[PDB]
């Protein structure tokens, strides 16, 4: 309590982000001595995650989660990070950050611009897509009423398989599915299962269409008026945390779909082959709308091996 801190996020109490955060929460009490405490305030009690970045550029909140691709929204080319079929795997999200010129000069912006310093990056899930009646095909797509988040990614996903997009918030997302105000969403496996979406949704195709990561994000604010000693006890808190937390993802990855065949959920696993050629409009759009900038990243990016941790 020298330092009561916050930590806001979208992710609700049964979630592996909040259990990760838990740990990092625990982490920095035990290691500073007692003198910083933070606190948890999820379920997008702050607002989103737009909202909540706003809040740590200001220095009103401490710490929050927010992806690489969200960044998108100061910085259009960063939009690479969330094309769908772009980034194969968590190890090219990984390189993409730390190991491209794009990556190691986002970090600087973000940083310089945004008033945030990156902590540690973590894996959040691939996304699926759940849905009311069975996705067999991207037939099935066409005219679905597609929950998006409020991502321009995510609504060009559902309108380049042919949806119906209806962005809203997270925390609104079970009561549109429950009411069928909406026919599906799209979020990775652990997210179904942590807002319990599989309660009120009979399908899940596997559409493995965005590579989700997650940025531990401390205002910089807050983080000037730590002491170096404390400094360097959240950075590795950040970072043991953040290991912690996409081993939770990865072991919920194989273990998932029997847990929703268990709750009476039919798996389907759609021919993947068109909904990645009906993206390549999508990818004309992209280099067109973002220019050289979005050219080169998108170079960098297709240029990493997936093969291989670092
Ligand atoms: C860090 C964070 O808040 N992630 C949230 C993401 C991003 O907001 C979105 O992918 C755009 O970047 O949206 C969700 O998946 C969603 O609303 O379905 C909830 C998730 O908790």
């Amino acid at each position: 309590a020298d330092y009561d801190l916050k930590f806001g996020m979208n992710a609700g109490t049964s979630s592996n982000e909040y259990k990760a955060a838990e740990m990092f929460a625990k982490e920095v009490k035990e290691k500073s001595q007692g003198k910083i405490e933070i606190s948890l305030y999820p379920s997008s009690q702050l607002g989103d995650d737009r909202a909540m970045l706003k809040q740590l550029k200001d220095g009103s909140l401490d710490f929050t989660f927010a992806e690489s691709a969200r960044f998108q929204l100061f910085y259009p080319e960063a939009a690479v990070f969330a094309l769908p079929y772009v980034i194969s795997n968590y190890n090219v999200a990984q390189k993409a950050l730390f190991d491209t010129e794009f990556g190691k000069d986002l970090i600087k912006k973000m940083d310089k611009d945004l008033g945030v310093t990156l902590l540690s990056q973590a894996y959040n899930g691939t996304r699926q897509t759940t849905s009311n009646r069975a996705i067999n095909s991207i037939a099935d797509m066409k005219g679905l009423k597609l929950r998006v988040p409020n991502a321009a990614t995510n609504l060009a996903y559902a309108k380049y398989v042919g949806a119906s997009p209806t962005p809203m918030a997270f925390s609104e997302v079970y009561l549109a599915l429950q009411t069928n105000a909406v026919d599906g969403q799209e979020n990775p496996l652990a997210a179904v299962q942590a807002q319990k979406f599989y309660e009120v949704q009979k399908f899940l195709a596997m559409t493995n269409h965005i590579l989700n990561d997650q940025l531990y994000l401390v205002s910089n604010e807050t983080y000037k008026e730590l002491p170096e000693d404390l400094q360097k006890v959240v950075k590795d808190a950040a970072e043991n945390a953040a290991k912690y937390h996409t081993k939770l993802f990865v072991d919920g990855e194989k273990d998932l779909v029997t847990f929703f065949e268990k709750q009476g959920v039919k798996i389907t696993h759609p021919d993947l082959v068109p909904f990645k050629e009906s993206m390549k409009p999508y990818y004309a759009e992209f280099v067109k709308q973002t220019g050289q900038k979005g050219e080169s990243a998108l170079k960098q990016i297709e240029a990493i091996n997936p093969k291989g941790e670092a």
